[PDB]
DNA sequence: CTAGCGCGCTAG
DNA sequence: CTAGCGCGCTAG
């Protein structure tokens, strides 16, 4: 419930307690949450693809 | 002479005296040298894309 | 090893 | 307004 996108065909959804790994090359924030069990599961999550819970993330971060 | 790269299908190349706007979605530095005539003209210039006339911006910036 | 999600401004 | 250059790691 932190953050929510869509890969290959399929929505996806977690909170905090499941997200670490996230990089962007130049769309938004590529995290990992899981994938069916908690493989990390990466996906793009842009700051308005999230529920107001990552925009945030940018603003003290590149700001 | 700074950097090189290629668009649509044409080999470009321009000295710092033309370089100026360069942003980077994930890629490199989408930088601008010219056109023609001197109409910005952007262009993907990577750190390899040039002759390491590049890579050193990025090592005194993002490091 | 392989596609995969997107962008970023971009010039006219 | 429109395509355009690429990536980034990404999981198995």
């Amino acid at each position: 419930a932190t953050v929510k996108f869509k890969y290959k065909g399929e929505e996806k959804q977690v909170d905090i307690s499941k997200i670490k790994k996230v990089w962007r090359v130049g769309k938004m924030i590529s995290f990992t949450y899981d994938e069916g069990g908690g493989k990390t599961g990466r996906g793009a999550v842009s700051e308005k693809d999230a529920p107001k819970e990552l925009l945030q993330m940018l603003e003290k971060q590149k700001k």
